[PDB]
């Protein structure tokens, strides 16, 4: 038959190995240097790297605000499904809200994506979240609106890492100039909900 | 506030547009052409259809078996997660066996990942399946073995798209080699759950 690697806990040793061994990764803190490591494992992707920003300090304040039991909220369900159950360190919560009978009628109301029209159900649990956005720039651009009233309620950090052609470059430039909370992206069309998730991943432990 | 494109469906129509302006196309048949623009279009990625193989044929096959009900097994809960309801043609199953109580036992029997082992389970909805791994590197493999059984249920298609640094290129440079059933692959380190969803989704429905 065919032969191939079968254990799974020595592939992951390998590949963080290999992307060390390739990767330009000196400008990153240690803190930064982990997360960024695991966006390239899920990505495939060795280059990446010269793509990531993040505002100071927001690693070590996600980290943080993770293990003091902030929820995580997120765009699309291919990021709330991804997110590791036994990595987080609180029992943490796990959000989508996309999917919610009210946002079909909600999204037609205020002229906008669906994407955007659930982030208004984030509300009660937003004061002192993770924000996990990986998919919609429109949800993104709408986050930045919402927090431009004194009242909304602030997330703790932002991993803004929404991917495409249109609309996705602006929305996290505007992010990393507007510097509501820490934030960090991927400048620029690359992003996703894996490279999202394996942020949130490596964030939650500090085991990688 | 900020300003950005609202319409979604808009939105849709400028990817594509912008995708068939900037991406190198010309030797892709009519049908394979749709589901790669979606490739891109999931991935932010103008470049990515540089790496993309299809076996001749898959692309009609694969559209026509869901044209008629067939399932779609997935290896991961990012992969079932991210299809479109919506676009189904025929009340088509989404199945992913991970998560089934009886797969790390399995696993350990097997010394095997829990990835590969819940591919067992497959077995009774495999016949004129749809398959989709979009992750495990493992997984595509171990269904190669299987199926050098003249015994075990064959799939009407497969979707070869793991990524990583670890078994993953090897993986489907083995299924291409191979040819068990008509299939698709993007070649090397790139891949991912995002690129594969979209593949499916592109062959379920004749709109874009
Ligand atoms: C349609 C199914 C999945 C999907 C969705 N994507 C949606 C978010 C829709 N996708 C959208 C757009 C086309 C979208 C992209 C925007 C930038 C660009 O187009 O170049 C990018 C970001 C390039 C993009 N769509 C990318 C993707 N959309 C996809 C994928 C899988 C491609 C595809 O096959 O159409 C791929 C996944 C990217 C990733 O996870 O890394 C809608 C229409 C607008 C969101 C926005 O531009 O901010 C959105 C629908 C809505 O909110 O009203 C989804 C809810 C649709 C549905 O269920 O019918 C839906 C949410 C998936 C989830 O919850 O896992
Ligand atoms: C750990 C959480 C998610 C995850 C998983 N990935 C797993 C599939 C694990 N991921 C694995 C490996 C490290 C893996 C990769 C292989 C190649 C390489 O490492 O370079 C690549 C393919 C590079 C890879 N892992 C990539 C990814 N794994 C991830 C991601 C999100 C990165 C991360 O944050 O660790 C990212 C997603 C890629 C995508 O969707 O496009 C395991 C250990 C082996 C599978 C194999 O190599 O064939 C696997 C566990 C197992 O089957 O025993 C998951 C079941 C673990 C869990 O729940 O604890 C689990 C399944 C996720 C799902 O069902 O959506």
């Amino acid at each position: 038959p065919h032969e191939y690697e079968k254990d799974g806990a020595k592939i992951y040793v390998q590949s963080f190995a290999t992307i060390r061994a390739e990767a330009d990764l000196a400008r990153f803190t240690p803190e930064e240097e982990v997360v960024v490591v695991r966006m390239i494992h899920a990505a495939g992707m060795v280059g990446l790297e010269n793509h990531v920003r993040f505002a100071p300090g927001m690693a070590i304040a996600a980290r943080a605000a993770l293990e003091a039991g902030a929820p995580i909220l997120c765009d699309a369900r291919m990021v709330s499904e991804g997110i590791a159950r036994a990595r987080l360190p609180a029992k943490n919560e796990v959000i989508c809200t996309l999917q919610d009978p009210r946002v079909p009628a909600l999204a037609q109301e205020m002229g906008n994506t669906r994407s955007a029209a659930a982030l208004e159900l984030w509300r009660p649990k937003l004061e002192g979240a993770v924000v996990a956005i990986g998919n919609a720039p429109t949800a993104l651009f709408h986050l930045l609106n919402m927090l431009e009233d004194p009242a909304c309620p602030r997330p703790a950090a932002i991993i803004g890492c929404p991917v495409g052609f249109i609309g996705a470059a602006e929305s996290k430039a505007a992010l990393a100039v507007a510097n509501p909370v820490p934030w960090v992206i991927v400048e620029g069309r690359l992003g996703g909900s894996a490279i999202t998730v394996a942020a949130v991943n490596a964030l939650a432990c500090r085991k990688e």
